[PDB]
């Protein structure tokens, strides 16, 4: 009788009843699983990340608790979802989806993995069968789809809200399902997600750019798991959470426009996901990084002596990462098109260490940044949104004081774009192995690598056993 | 130098440096403390509340964990803050503050008590001195001041947002202080609270009114404690969280207006707080309830001869609780002026049971509700906002089919208004004792009552001991 908003019904129906049949989705989801966990492990090398991990109260004991990869923490699933989601996102190294809204749908793994691990351990304690990694993969496919299809035509950034609302929405649905919710519970959780927090994006932008860019998605996935658990206790929903006149999400926050699902939900997002294969860096600078690295040998010994650097880019890069003047922390820097491009030119490589004070204090960087001129190419802006292409284009050309110049080096498709997928896969696996090596000893690193890259047998691995760190 | 937004600095300075000197504020804080905890204890009689309480995972063990009053739960201080805040607010029985924004600043007790109890138990385990109930009182005074002064001039409801943001903000600042934070940590926690922003109020309004009206403040006071803990780890803040162009709270959510503090922060809100002394019910209906109850003897044997019922009210009541047609759950009903007025007329008293299906199924209620005409009196709307008065006015008159009528019965000041404080205090104590009696056996009820009402003596009680009284 009360009449639930269509978008919430459609998400619910997809989660509960849609069968995923794409081989290619499952194969790509396997890559996203390892790539994401690798990113999370690498983040344990960063004390700014680690300081936010662990239980609220040290020495808390949680029966059948979710384990946090790379650690000895055993946590409630909400807290574990925060820990994992915080890790995997921290270094701006994880996967990415770009349309009307921006985001990183792998962020949902925080909630998915924590909830699937908890459910598995509880089942085991009750003498029942745990979930398998294939269940994790399916839930990732569906989380990706929900967040990514929402992102196609709904721009939260244009109304000043962070993208992580779509993480909370996607996680809440897939978590509710994992935890055994039916149609009513999933609907009710979703409605509570839409009514909830929508965090601002003040921390992703000048002058306030900061480390909340790294942990907001963890906070949102965690919240989704929490809302799902409340729903499983039978807490009531809000049928017209989106549409209610005056008080609904659409009228309050979305400029009275309808939230829309631009296509039927299936496996399109996972199939077309973007990887950050080589460099941690804000995605809109990934191709400027690639072009800078190409130019590096031509500039490395001409080292100051550069008169100006031209950077041609697309509109999203201008809106987010186009900054002049002092940069104050690693988040600020890794969200700076000019900084990233300077690192590529100066060093021929980009690692998360380049964003730290030790490197940033190199006086050459800021001198080279103040020579950079960033302008929009309107064709790049168009091609960024065109469905058969979805390029993320930048071009870079260096001019010298003698009047000569390098060629203008243009990159439309970074190595993580679907068009370069066959080339990328072996490099993704190298990235995974390198990331594991930073944290795990030889025996454990080789064992994880081996299990995770044997995709056939991986499917049938129990989730609790898979969480072997 | 790097320029933090002024509002965040004034809150921070108040929390760290302002000495509270008001004897009246401490006295009233003591009353709020008992009233609030009493309301919480009564909420343990409602399974729709209880279902949300407890640890996330049954059997979780927390060292030096915060205890939840009325229960055996020993929790992390974030989760405890949610439990307590959920309980104290659940039944719409707790204290209230009304201005440009509406709210219930006693909600902040969830975070304050949980944090203070935790800190006390940790101290004790380190061989140090726990906090005392006076510290809890002082933090209440300040939380009330922060949320209530923010409410004087800044209307979240006019931009479609719930009032619990100001709970999150107040709790974050007082929690960060309790937990040992300095100026930088407090500022940084506050800037993260403003950015967190900010739940809708869809669950307080037709046609979606529901039980999230009961737990949203718990969720917010919990979140405040959480943000405070993150700040103590050194997590950075956002200096222009309010004022940043394009991306700041003011430009995104507040229609490009400035968030203002209408007066310097001291002890005004606690001194002037509103109690729900007799009836659980949305505050904007409290005086209509009082007037209905007066009229009850004149109508109780003539309900079938009632032709129409005139209710004259103020603008906030029209915006929130003026509803026609079917009511679907207890939250919908306790947020219905017409329902609450009907109950008073029909029954001469109002309890939380009157909002349950058993009573609501009484066919007389809806029949009476469809005879009610609610209209705004504009003078009530003006006097609701005037600072020397702050009335919450309703008037009720009943007209009969034979053409006679009762007098029009006007109530400007409910029993919980500061102008009726001396009359109220004994009734507040009765309400406390009755609420305790629902949940505690004789010995424990008497003991709690006796400690809590011996105010001189209560001050010095260690927080952990104060909380232990409620547990067994």
């Amino acid at each position: 009788m009360p009449k639930t908003d269509r978008v919430i019904e459609e998400i619910t129906d997809y989660v509960l009843e849609k069968e995923i049949t794409s081989a290619e989705a499952y194969t790509t989801a396997g890559h996203v699983l390892l790539d994401t966990l690798g990113c999370g492990i690498l983040a344990l090398r960063y004390p700014e990340c680690t300081k936010l991990l662990g239980p609220i109260v040290p020495g808390t004991t949680v029966p059948n608790g979710s384990k946090v990869p790379g650690t000895s923490y055993v946590l409630d699933p909400v807290r574990a979802a925060f820990n994992i989601g915080c890790m995997i996102r921290w270094l701006d190294y994880n996967d990415t989806w770009l349309a009307a809204e921006w985001g990183h749908p792998s962020d949902n793994l925080g909630g998915i993995l924590a909830a699937a691990d908890y459910v598995s351990r509880v089942r085991l304690s009750e003498g029942k069968e745990p979930l398998t990694v294939r269940d994790v993969l399916e839930m990732m496919i569906k989380a990706h789809e929900i967040q990514g299809v929402l992102a196609l035509e709904n721009s939260l950034n244009r109304v000043g809200l962070d993208h992580v609302l779509f993480v909370k929405v996607a996680t809440t649905a897939v978590a509710a399902k994992l935890l055994g919710g039916g149609r009513e519970e999933i609907k009710n959780a979703l409605s509570n997600a839409w009514i909830d927090n929508a965090a601002l994006r003040t921390y992703r932008h000048s002058p306030n750019t900061g480390s909340r860019k790294s942990w907001p998605a963890g906070d949102a996935t965690s919240r989704g798991v929490h809302l799902a658990l409340m729903s499983l206790k039978g807490e009531m929903g809000y049928p017209t959470a989106l549409s209610a006149p005056g008080w609904g999400f659409q009228d309050v926050l979305f400029n009275k426009k309808e939230i829309k699902l631009a296509r039927p939900l299936d496996a399109y997002v996972m199939e077309n996901v973007l990887f950050k294969v080589s460099y941690p860096a804000e995605f809109h600078a990934q191709t400027a990084a690639e072009s800078a690295v190409i130019l590096h040998p031509q500039v490395k010994n001409r080292i100051d002596e550069i008169d100006r650097v031209v950077i041609r880019t697309h509109e999203s890069a201008i809106r987010i990462i186009d900054k002049k003047g002092p940069l104050h922390n690693p988040a600020d820097r890794d969200h700076c098109l000019q900084y990233i491009t300077a690192i590529g030119l100066l060093f021929g490589d980009i690692t998360a260490q380049h964003y730290e004070a030790e490197t940033a204090n190199d006086p050459r960087i800021d001198k080279l940044r103040d020579k950079m001129e960033v302008t929009e190419n309107k064709t790049y802006t168009e091609d960024y949104l065109k469905p058969d292409k979805r390029s993320i284009s930048n071009a870079v050309q260096v001019h010298f004081k003698d009047g000569t110049s390098t060629e203008m080096v243009e990159c439309e498709f970074p190595l993580g774009h679907r068009f370069r997928r066959e080339e990328a896969v072996p490099k993704l696996l190298e990235k995974f192995s390198d990331n594991l090596k930073t944290h795990f000893p030889d025996k454990q690193h080789k064992h994880i690598y081996e299990r995770c890259t044997s995709y056939e047998t991986l499917q049938t691995m129990r989730v609790n056993e898979f969480v072997d760190m």
